[PDB]
Protein backbone atom coordinates (compact mmCIF):
# COMPACT_ATOMS: atom_id res chain seq x y z
CA UNK A 1 0.00 0.00 0.00
CA UNK A 2 2.96 2.38 0.35
CA UNK A 3 3.68 4.39 -2.80
CA UNK A 4 6.46 6.91 -2.56
CA UNK A 5 7.10 9.33 -5.35
CA UNK A 6 10.55 10.38 -6.64
CA UNK A 7 12.77 12.78 -4.78
CA UNK A 8 11.70 16.34 -5.74
CA UNK A 9 8.25 15.36 -7.06
CA UNK A 10 6.15 18.53 -6.97
CA UNK A 11 2.82 18.47 -5.08
CA UNK A 12 0.46 21.33 -5.89
CA UNK A 13 -3.04 22.80 -6.03
CA UNK A 14 -4.58 24.79 -8.93
CA UNK A 15 -7.07 27.65 -9.43
CA UNK A 16 -7.99 29.97 -12.30
CA UNK A 17 -8.47 33.67 -12.04
CA UNK A 18 -12.12 34.09 -13.12
CA UNK A 19 -13.16 31.17 -10.95
CA UNK A 20 -11.88 32.57 -7.62
CA UNK A 21 -10.99 36.30 -7.89
CA UNK A 22 -14.20 38.29 -8.05
CA UNK A 23 -13.74 42.04 -8.50
CA UNK A 24 -13.44 41.51 -12.29
CA UNK A 25 -13.51 45.24 -12.98
CA UNK A 26 -11.35 46.30 -10.04
CA UNK A 27 -8.75 49.01 -10.49
CA UNK A 28 -9.35 49.83 -14.22
CA UNK A 29 -9.49 46.17 -15.35
CA UNK A 30 -11.23 45.64 -18.72
CA UNK A 31 -14.20 43.25 -19.04
CA UNK A 32 -13.40 39.66 -19.97
CA UNK A 33 -15.57 37.42 -22.20
CA UNK A 34 -16.59 35.42 -19.09
CA UNK A 35 -17.88 38.58 -17.42
CA UNK A 36 -20.11 39.25 -20.45
CA UNK A 37 -21.02 35.59 -20.98
CA UNK A 38 -22.11 34.96 -17.43
CA UNK A 39 -23.98 38.25 -17.35
CA UNK A 40 -26.07 36.97 -20.30
CA UNK A 41 -29.30 35.19 -19.08
CA UNK A 42 -29.49 31.54 -19.87
CA UNK A 43 -25.72 31.00 -20.13
CA UNK A 44 -24.93 29.89 -16.56
CA UNK A 45 -26.84 27.75 -14.00
CA UNK A 46 -28.78 29.87 -11.47
CA UNK A 47 -27.62 33.05 -13.19
CA UNK A 48 -24.32 32.74 -11.31
CA UNK A 49 -21.44 35.05 -12.31
CA UNK A 50 -17.80 35.50 -11.15
CA UNK A 51 -18.57 39.03 -9.80
CA UNK A 52 -17.64 37.87 -6.27
CA UNK A 53 -16.52 34.19 -6.51
CA UNK A 54 -14.21 33.58 -3.57
CA UNK A 55 -13.29 37.23 -3.26
CA UNK A 56 -9.63 36.06 -3.75
CA UNK A 57 -8.88 39.53 -5.18
CA UNK A 58 -9.12 40.75 -1.59
CA UNK A 59 -8.42 37.48 0.30
CA UNK A 60 -5.36 36.33 -1.64
CA UNK A 61 -2.94 36.54 1.31
CA UNK A 62 -5.09 34.37 3.61
CA UNK A 63 -5.74 31.85 0.82
CA UNK A 64 -1.96 31.61 0.34
CA UNK A 65 -1.56 31.13 4.10
CA UNK A 66 -3.81 28.12 3.67
CA UNK A 67 -1.49 26.63 1.10
CA UNK A 68 1.49 27.16 3.41
CA UNK A 69 -0.37 25.80 6.43
CA UNK A 70 -1.10 22.61 4.45
CA UNK A 71 2.58 22.40 3.39
CA UNK A 72 1.70 22.25 -0.29
CA UNK A 73 4.76 23.00 -2.41
CA UNK A 74 3.39 24.44 -5.67
CA UNK A 75 0.54 26.75 -6.67
CA UNK A 76 -0.81 26.78 -10.21
CA UNK A 77 -2.84 29.95 -10.81
CA UNK A 78 -3.76 32.00 -13.82
CA UNK A 79 -3.49 35.60 -14.81
CA UNK A 80 -6.48 37.63 -15.95
CA UNK A 81 -5.44 39.09 -19.37
CA UNK A 82 -7.82 42.15 -19.04
CA UNK A 83 -6.56 43.06 -15.52
CA UNK A 84 -3.12 43.52 -17.09
CA UNK A 85 -4.14 44.93 -20.47
CA UNK A 86 -7.74 46.22 -20.22
CA UNK A 87 -7.87 46.78 -24.00
CA UNK A 88 -6.13 43.46 -24.86
CA UNK A 89 -2.97 45.20 -26.08
CA UNK A 90 -1.26 48.52 -25.29
CA UNK A 91 -1.79 50.26 -21.94
CA UNK A 92 -0.69 48.30 -18.91
CA UNK A 93 -2.72 48.38 -15.73
CA UNK A 94 -0.05 48.78 -12.97
CA UNK A 95 -2.55 47.85 -10.21
CA UNK A 96 -3.23 44.61 -12.09
CA UNK A 97 0.46 43.87 -12.26
CA UNK A 98 0.63 44.79 -8.62
CA UNK A 99 -2.02 42.20 -7.52
CA UNK A 100 -0.09 39.29 -9.02
CA UNK A 101 3.33 40.61 -7.88
CA UNK A 102 2.12 40.40 -4.27
CA UNK A 103 0.85 36.84 -4.80
CA UNK A 104 4.09 35.91 -6.48
CA UNK A 105 6.27 37.53 -3.80
CA UNK A 106 4.20 35.94 -0.98
CA UNK A 107 4.31 32.48 -2.54
CA UNK A 108 8.11 32.65 -2.78
CA UNK A 109 8.51 33.97 0.78
CA UNK A 110 6.69 30.80 1.91
CA UNK A 111 8.61 28.32 -0.31
CA UNK A 112 5.68 27.69 -2.67
CA UNK A 113 6.55 27.37 -6.39
CA UNK A 114 4.30 29.45 -8.67
CA UNK A 115 3.09 27.89 -11.89
CA UNK A 116 1.47 30.63 -13.95
CA UNK A 117 -1.10 29.89 -16.59
CA UNK A 118 -1.00 32.81 -18.95
CA UNK A 119 -4.48 32.10 -20.36
CA UNK A 120 -7.21 30.23 -18.55
CA UNK A 121 -10.18 31.50 -20.65
CA UNK A 122 -10.80 35.14 -19.54
CA UNK A 123 -9.97 36.78 -22.87
CA UNK A 124 -10.41 40.57 -22.86
CA UNK A 125 -13.82 41.57 -24.19
CA UNK A 126 -12.14 44.21 -26.37
CA UNK A 127 -10.32 41.49 -28.31
CA UNK A 128 -13.56 39.40 -28.57
CA UNK A 129 -15.13 42.40 -30.40
CA UNK A 130 -12.29 42.07 -32.98
CA UNK A 131 -13.02 38.36 -33.33
CA UNK A 132 -11.10 36.84 -30.44
CA UNK A 133 -9.63 33.45 -31.22
CA UNK A 134 -11.26 33.52 -34.68
CA UNK A 135 -8.88 36.34 -35.64
CA UNK A 136 -5.44 35.29 -36.95
CA UNK A 137 -4.02 38.50 -35.48
CA UNK A 138 -4.47 37.10 -31.95
CA UNK A 139 -1.13 35.26 -32.25
CA UNK A 140 0.53 38.63 -32.02
CA UNK A 141 -1.92 40.11 -29.46
CA UNK A 142 -1.04 37.10 -27.36
CA UNK A 143 2.68 37.55 -28.01
CA UNK A 144 2.50 41.13 -26.67
CA UNK A 145 0.47 40.00 -23.61
CA UNK A 146 2.94 37.20 -22.89
CA UNK A 147 5.94 39.55 -23.25
CA UNK A 148 4.37 41.90 -20.69
CA UNK A 149 3.95 39.01 -18.27
CA UNK A 150 7.52 37.69 -18.83
CA UNK A 151 9.05 41.17 -18.43
CA UNK A 152 7.14 41.87 -15.21
CA UNK A 153 7.04 38.51 -13.48
CA UNK A 154 9.70 36.41 -15.27
CA UNK A 155 12.54 37.34 -12.93
CA UNK A 156 10.72 35.40 -10.13
CA UNK A 157 8.31 32.98 -11.87
CA UNK A 158 10.26 30.19 -13.69
CA UNK A 159 7.48 27.82 -14.61
CA UNK A 160 4.87 28.91 -17.13
CA UNK A 161 1.89 27.51 -19.04
CA UNK A 162 0.73 29.28 -22.20
CA UNK A 163 -2.77 27.79 -22.57
CA UNK A 164 -5.14 25.86 -20.33
CA UNK A 165 -7.06 23.33 -22.42
CA UNK A 166 -7.10 24.89 -25.91
CA UNK A 167 -9.48 22.16 -27.05
CA UNK A 168 -12.02 23.39 -24.53
CA UNK A 169 -11.45 27.07 -25.47
CA UNK A 170 -11.94 26.26 -29.17
CA UNK A 171 -14.63 23.62 -29.14
CA UNK A 172 -16.77 24.17 -26.02
CA UNK A 173 -16.51 27.97 -26.55
CA UNK A 174 -16.98 28.24 -30.35
CA UNK A 175 -18.69 25.00 -31.49
CA UNK A 176 -20.89 23.85 -28.64
CA UNK A 177 -21.37 27.43 -27.41
CA UNK A 178 -21.51 26.22 -23.78
CA UNK A 179 -18.57 28.44 -22.70
CA UNK A 180 -17.67 31.99 -23.62
CA UNK A 181 -17.81 33.48 -26.16
CA UNK A 182 -20.86 31.21 -26.65
CA UNK A 183 -20.60 30.57 -30.37
CA UNK A 184 -21.74 27.58 -32.54
CA UNK A 185 -19.81 27.59 -35.83
CA UNK A 186 -17.53 24.71 -36.74
CA UNK A 187 -15.44 26.82 -39.15
CA UNK A 188 -14.77 29.37 -36.38
CA UNK A 189 -13.94 26.52 -33.97
CA UNK A 190 -11.16 25.06 -36.10
CA UNK A 191 -9.73 28.50 -36.81
CA UNK A 192 -9.60 28.92 -33.02
CA UNK A 193 -7.79 25.64 -32.70
CA UNK A 194 -5.23 26.79 -35.28
CA UNK A 195 -4.89 30.30 -33.80
CA UNK A 196 -4.44 28.85 -30.28
CA UNK A 197 -1.48 26.88 -31.52
CA UNK A 198 0.07 29.87 -33.32
CA UNK A 199 -0.42 31.97 -30.19
CA UNK A 200 1.08 29.32 -27.95
CA UNK A 201 4.15 29.04 -30.18
CA UNK A 202 4.68 32.81 -30.41
CA UNK A 203 4.54 33.06 -26.64
CA UNK A 204 7.14 30.28 -26.28
CA UNK A 205 9.38 32.08 -28.78
CA UNK A 206 9.05 35.41 -26.86
CA UNK A 207 9.67 33.41 -23.67
CA UNK A 208 13.14 32.23 -24.79
CA UNK A 209 14.03 35.91 -25.42
CA UNK A 210 12.75 37.33 -22.17
CA UNK A 211 13.15 34.79 -19.39
CA UNK A 212 16.27 33.06 -18.19
CA UNK A 213 16.34 29.67 -16.42
CA UNK A 214 12.62 29.12 -16.91
CA UNK A 215 10.49 26.34 -18.34
CA UNK A 216 7.27 26.69 -20.41
CA UNK A 217 4.60 24.23 -21.43
CA UNK A 218 0.95 23.91 -22.25
CA UNK A 219 -1.95 22.05 -20.66
CA UNK A 220 -4.42 19.68 -22.31
CA UNK A 221 -7.74 18.18 -21.16
CA UNK A 222 -7.91 14.39 -21.61
CA UNK A 223 -10.51 11.68 -21.33
CA UNK A 224 -9.88 7.94 -21.07
CA UNK A 225 -11.94 6.71 -24.01
CA UNK A 226 -12.99 3.08 -24.28
CA UNK A 227 -14.85 1.25 -27.07
CA UNK A 228 -18.46 0.14 -26.44
CA UNK A 229 -17.67 -3.08 -28.33
CA UNK A 230 -14.86 -4.71 -30.25
CA UNK A 231 -16.56 -3.70 -33.51
CA UNK A 232 -14.15 -2.06 -35.90
CA UNK A 233 -16.04 1.25 -36.07
CA UNK A 234 -16.20 1.46 -32.27
CA UNK A 235 -12.45 0.95 -32.07
CA UNK A 236 -12.12 3.63 -34.71
CA UNK A 237 -14.51 5.94 -32.86
CA UNK A 238 -12.12 5.72 -29.87
CA UNK A 239 -9.10 6.58 -32.02
CA UNK A 240 -10.93 9.68 -33.27
CA UNK A 241 -11.97 10.79 -29.78
CA UNK A 242 -8.39 10.36 -28.53
CA UNK A 243 -6.92 12.27 -31.50
CA UNK A 244 -9.50 15.04 -31.33
CA UNK A 245 -10.31 15.47 -27.65
CA UNK A 246 -6.98 14.54 -26.12
CA UNK A 247 -3.38 15.99 -26.37
CA UNK A 248 -2.71 14.73 -29.98
CA UNK A 249 -4.81 17.53 -31.56
CA UNK A 250 -2.11 19.92 -30.40
CA UNK A 251 0.98 17.79 -29.78
CA UNK A 252 0.93 16.30 -33.25
CA UNK A 253 1.20 19.83 -34.57
CA UNK A 254 3.85 20.72 -31.95
CA UNK A 255 6.05 17.53 -32.28
CA UNK A 256 5.26 16.49 -35.85
CA UNK A 257 4.21 19.49 -37.93
CA UNK A 258 0.62 18.51 -38.68
CA UNK A 259 -2.76 17.63 -37.14
CA UNK A 260 -3.64 13.99 -36.37
CA UNK A 261 -4.79 11.87 -39.34
CA UNK A 262 -8.36 11.31 -38.21
CA UNK A 263 -8.75 14.99 -37.34
CA UNK A 264 -7.60 15.97 -40.88
CA UNK A 265 -10.11 13.45 -42.31
CA UNK A 266 -12.86 15.03 -40.22
CA UNK A 267 -11.94 18.67 -40.28
CA UNK A 268 -9.66 19.62 -43.19
CA UNK A 269 -12.54 21.55 -44.73
CA UNK A 270 -12.88 23.68 -41.58
CA UNK A 271 -9.21 24.71 -41.22
CA UNK A 272 -7.68 27.65 -43.08
CA UNK A 273 -6.65 26.83 -46.63
CA UNK A 274 -2.83 27.00 -46.10
CA UNK A 275 -2.76 26.11 -42.39
CA UNK A 276 0.33 23.99 -42.95
CA UNK A 277 2.35 27.13 -43.71
CA UNK A 278 2.03 27.82 -39.96
CA UNK A 279 3.31 24.40 -38.76
CA UNK A 280 7.03 25.02 -38.77
CA UNK A 281 6.50 27.96 -36.37
CA UNK A 282 4.08 25.91 -34.24
CA UNK A 283 6.86 23.35 -33.67
CA UNK A 284 8.60 25.82 -31.31
CA UNK A 285 10.29 23.62 -28.66
CA UNK A 286 8.41 23.30 -25.30
CA UNK A 287 9.83 22.07 -21.95
CA UNK A 288 6.85 20.13 -20.51
CA UNK A 289 3.33 18.90 -21.23
CA UNK A 290 0.57 19.45 -18.63
CA UNK A 291 -2.20 16.88 -18.69
CA UNK A 292 -5.47 17.43 -16.83
CA UNK A 293 -7.59 14.31 -16.25
CA UNK A 294 -11.00 13.80 -14.63
CA UNK A 295 -12.94 10.99 -16.18
CA UNK A 296 -13.32 7.90 -18.35
CA UNK A 297 -15.79 7.56 -21.22
CA UNK A 298 -17.28 4.66 -23.15
CA UNK A 299 -17.67 5.57 -26.80
CA UNK A 300 -19.43 4.20 -29.91
CA UNK A 301 -19.74 4.98 -33.62
CA UNK A 302 -23.18 6.63 -34.01
CA UNK A 303 -24.31 7.66 -37.52
CA UNK A 304 -26.85 10.13 -36.13
CA UNK A 305 -24.11 12.08 -34.34
CA UNK A 306 -20.18 10.48 -35.81
CA UNK A 307 -19.57 9.43 -32.21
CA UNK A 308 -21.73 9.23 -29.11
CA UNK A 309 -20.92 8.81 -25.43
CA UNK A 310 -22.56 5.81 -23.74
CA UNK A 311 -23.35 6.07 -20.00
CA UNK A 312 -21.87 3.26 -17.86
CA UNK A 313 -23.15 1.83 -14.57
CA UNK A 314 -19.99 3.08 -12.75
CA UNK A 315 -19.45 5.33 -9.76
CA UNK A 316 -19.88 9.07 -10.58
CA UNK A 317 -19.11 12.44 -9.10
CA UNK A 318 -21.68 15.23 -8.50
CA UNK A 319 -21.03 16.16 -12.18
CA UNK A 320 -22.13 12.67 -13.31
CA UNK A 321 -18.56 12.08 -14.53
CA UNK A 322 -17.51 8.46 -14.25
CA UNK A 323 -14.68 7.82 -11.79
CA UNK A 324 -12.12 5.73 -13.66
CA UNK A 325 -8.70 6.07 -11.99
CA UNK A 326 -6.90 3.71 -14.32
CA UNK A 327 -7.55 6.45 -16.89
CA UNK A 328 -4.86 8.74 -15.53
CA UNK A 329 -2.44 5.79 -15.84
CA UNK A 330 -3.50 5.09 -19.44
CA UNK A 331 -3.12 8.72 -20.50
CA UNK A 332 0.30 9.04 -18.83
CA UNK A 333 1.62 5.86 -20.53
CA UNK A 334 0.08 7.00 -23.83
CA UNK A 335 1.60 10.48 -23.89
CA UNK A 336 5.09 9.05 -23.41
CA UNK A 337 4.56 6.35 -26.01
CA UNK A 338 3.22 8.74 -28.62
CA UNK A 339 5.22 11.91 -28.04
CA UNK A 340 7.74 11.18 -25.36
CA UNK A 341 7.79 14.72 -23.82
CA UNK A 342 10.85 15.29 -21.62
CA UNK A 343 8.59 16.29 -18.73
CA UNK A 344 4.94 15.87 -17.81
CA UNK A 345 2.79 17.24 -15.00
CA UNK A 346 -0.69 16.32 -13.91
CA UNK A 347 -1.84 19.98 -13.91
CA UNK A 348 -5.43 19.18 -12.78
CA UNK A 349 -7.14 16.21 -11.18
CA UNK A 350 -10.07 16.45 -8.77
CA UNK A 351 -13.73 15.89 -8.11
CA UNK A 352 -16.98 17.64 -7.24
CA UNK A 353 -19.07 16.01 -4.47
CA UNK A 354 -22.07 17.30 -2.53
CA UNK A 355 -20.02 18.44 0.44
CA UNK A 356 -21.71 18.88 3.81
CA UNK A 357 -20.68 21.03 6.70
CA UNK A 358 -21.24 18.88 9.77
CA UNK A 359 -22.52 19.99 13.16
CA UNK A 360 -18.89 19.66 14.28
CA UNK A 361 -18.23 22.42 11.69
CA UNK A 362 -15.96 20.11 9.70
CA UNK A 363 -16.32 19.07 6.05
CA UNK A 364 -15.94 15.29 5.98
CA UNK A 365 -15.36 14.56 2.30
CA UNK A 366 -13.90 11.05 2.41
CA UNK A 367 -15.42 10.56 -1.09
CA UNK A 368 -13.08 13.22 -2.54
CA UNK A 369 -10.20 11.66 -0.67
CA UNK A 370 -11.03 8.25 -2.15
CA UNK A 371 -11.09 9.82 -5.61
CA UNK A 372 -7.77 11.58 -5.22
CA UNK A 373 -6.07 8.56 -3.61
CA UNK A 374 -7.09 6.15 -6.34
CA UNK A 375 -5.77 8.57 -9.00
CA UNK A 376 -2.49 9.34 -7.24
CA UNK A 377 -1.94 5.54 -6.96
CA UNK A 378 -2.43 5.11 -10.68
CA UNK A 379 -0.14 8.08 -11.39
CA UNK A 380 2.48 6.30 -9.22
CA UNK A 381 2.25 3.13 -11.32
CA UNK A 382 2.98 5.27 -14.44
CA UNK A 383 6.17 6.58 -12.80
CA UNK A 384 7.27 3.07 -11.89
CA UNK A 385 6.90 2.34 -15.59
CA UNK A 386 9.11 5.12 -16.93
CA UNK A 387 6.77 8.11 -17.37
CA UNK A 388 8.69 11.28 -16.40
CA UNK A 389 5.89 12.72 -14.22
CA UNK A 390 7.39 15.67 -12.37
CA UNK A 391 4.37 16.80 -10.27
CA UNK A 392 0.67 16.51 -9.42
CA UNK A 393 -1.75 19.46 -8.95
CA UNK A 394 -5.14 18.96 -7.30
CA UNK A 395 -8.04 20.85 -8.74
CA UNK A 396 -8.84 22.81 -6.71
CA UNK A 397 -7.55 24.73 -3.69
CA UNK A 398 -10.99 26.35 -3.22
CA UNK A 399 -14.59 25.70 -4.13
CA UNK A 400 -15.25 28.22 -6.87
CA UNK A 401 -17.22 29.33 -9.86
CA UNK A 402 -17.44 26.24 -12.02
CA UNK A 403 -18.06 28.06 -15.36
CA UNK A 404 -21.45 27.16 -16.81
CA UNK A 405 -22.33 25.25 -13.59
CA UNK A 406 -21.96 28.28 -11.36
CA UNK A 407 -21.22 27.70 -7.67
CA UNK A 408 -23.32 24.54 -7.33
CA UNK A 409 -20.32 22.29 -8.10
CA UNK A 410 -17.61 22.28 -5.41
CA UNK A 411 -14.09 21.08 -6.31
CA UNK A 412 -12.19 22.53 -3.33
CA UNK A 413 -9.98 20.88 -0.78
CA UNK A 414 -11.06 23.98 1.10
CA UNK A 415 -14.80 24.67 1.50
CA UNK A 416 -16.05 28.19 0.88
CA UNK A 417 -19.23 29.39 2.54
CA UNK A 418 -20.40 31.97 0.08
CA UNK A 419 -22.67 33.82 2.51
CA UNK A 420 -19.61 34.72 4.68
CA UNK A 421 -16.57 33.93 2.40
CA UNK A 422 -15.37 31.83 5.28
CA UNK A 423 -12.95 29.00 4.37
CA UNK A 424 -13.13 25.61 6.05
CA UNK A 425 -10.32 23.15 5.29
CA UNK A 426 -12.00 19.88 4.23
CA UNK A 427 -10.85 16.49 5.40
CA UNK A 428 -9.39 16.06 1.94
CA UNK A 429 -7.24 19.14 2.67
CA UNK A 430 -5.69 17.49 5.78
CA UNK A 431 -5.28 14.21 3.92
CA UNK A 432 -3.51 15.99 1.02
CA UNK A 433 -1.16 17.75 3.51
CA UNK A 434 -0.07 14.27 4.65
CA UNK A 435 0.45 13.06 1.10
CA UNK A 436 2.82 16.01 0.59
CA UNK A 437 4.61 15.43 3.90
CA UNK A 438 5.00 11.71 3.14
CA UNK A 439 5.74 12.41 -0.59
CA UNK A 440 3.12 9.76 -1.44
CA UNK A 441 0.67 7.29 0.08
CA UNK A 442 1.35 5.16 3.16
C1 LIG B 1 -19.32 13.84 -19.58
C2 LIG B 1 -18.35 14.47 -20.55
C3 LIG B 1 -17.80 15.77 -19.99
C4 LIG B 1 -16.52 15.53 -19.19
C5 LIG B 1 -15.98 16.87 -18.70
C6 LIG B 1 -14.55 16.67 -18.21
C7 LIG B 1 -14.17 17.54 -17.02
C8 LIG B 1 -13.85 18.99 -17.34
N1 LIG B 1 -12.64 19.44 -16.59
C9 LIG B 1 -12.54 20.23 -15.51
O1 LIG B 1 -13.28 20.03 -14.40
C10 LIG B 1 -13.12 21.07 -13.40
C11 LIG B 1 -11.94 21.90 -13.99
C12 LIG B 1 -12.18 23.42 -14.08
O2 LIG B 1 -13.41 23.72 -14.75
C13 LIG B 1 -10.94 24.02 -14.77
O3 LIG B 1 -11.00 25.43 -14.82
C14 LIG B 1 -10.67 23.51 -16.19
O4 LIG B 1 -9.30 23.85 -16.53
C15 LIG B 1 -10.83 21.98 -16.32
O5 LIG B 1 -11.51 21.70 -17.52
N2 LIG B 1 -11.73 21.37 -15.35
Amino acid sequence: NVKKFPEGFLWGVATASYQIEGSPLADGAGMSIWHTFSHTPGNVKNGDTGDVACDHYNRWKEDIEIIEKLGVKAYRFSISWPRILPEGTGRVNQKGLDFYNRIIDTLLEKGITPFVTIYHWDLPFALQLKGGWANREIADWFAEYSRVLFENFGDRVKNWITLNEPWVVAIVGHLYGVHAPGMRDIYVAFRAVHNLLRAHARAVKVFRETVKDGKIGIVFNNGYFEPASEKEEDIRAVRFMHQFNNYPLFLNPIYRGDYPELVLEFAREYLPENYKDDMSEIQEKIDFVGLNYYSGHLVKFDPDAKVSFVERDLPKTAMGWEIVPEGIYWILKKVKEEYNPPEVYITENGAAFDDVVSEDGRVHDQNRIDYLKAHIGQAWKAIQEGVPLKGYFVWSLLDNFEWAEGYSKRFGIVYVDYSTQKRIVKDSGYWYSNVVKNNGLE
